């Protein structure tokens, strides 16, 4: 089932933020901007505004946040915007220089401080996470969808098999992915 047309901009500002969350989570972790991906040296070329990605991978980035919407349709949720004046209000994150890349990259994650999931969003985000199309991109370093010798691609590791740290992580992302949704003025039912 494809994604309803009047989703199409949240699907876009969705996968930005989610770029832009996980660009902080990197540069926390030490990873800085190179061309080349050095994983000694924590070198990663997605340290770079959304826009700036190749397009391959900006694709991939939107299809992913696109089947975090579908997936939640699929599980029955009723999504539609509520408050207008929510995405006006929104504010970023701002992080001090040491946070800022070569290229002049520096993540701005929303400030989502004010939001606040409800008891039905919260299960909404747990089924996420338990759907059997959830994975564990391990080599995006990031939640993902799989949805369609070996065929599989084992480096997309289903949900039930990661640790519980990886578990974590992963339940995390999904709840940044609603919450940045109802940011943007969405209600989630």
């Amino acid at each position: 089932i494809v994604l309803p047309p009047h989703l199409e901009r949240i699907r876009e500002k969705l996968a930005e933020n989610i770029h832009e969350l996980w660009a902080l989570t990197r540069i926390e972790q030490g990873w800085t901007y190179g061309p080349v991906r050095d994983d000694n040296k924590r070198l990663h070329p997605a340290l770079v505004n959304f826009h700036s990605l190749p397009e391959p991978e900006r694709n991939y980035n939107l299809q992913m946040s696109g089947e975090t919407l579908k997936t939640l349709l699929a599980l029955g949720a009723h999504v539609g915007m509520a408050d207008e004046k929510a995405e006006d209000n929104l504010k970023k994150t701002k992080l001090p220089k040491t946070y800022m890349m070569s290229n002049g990259y520096k993540p701005a994650p929303l400030d989502l401080s004010h939001v606040r999931l409800t008891p039905a969003q919260t299960t909404l985000v747990d089924r996420l996470a338990e759907n059997g199309h959830n994975v564990w991109a391990r080599d995006r370093v990031a939640q993902g969808w799989s949805y369609s010798p070996a065929r599989r691609n084992p480096r997309l590791v289903p949900y039930r098999l990661l640790d519980e740290a990886t578990k974590r992580s992963n339940r995390d992302s999904l709840a940044q992915a609603v919450r940045t949704l109802l940011g943007y003025g969405y209600n989630i039912e």
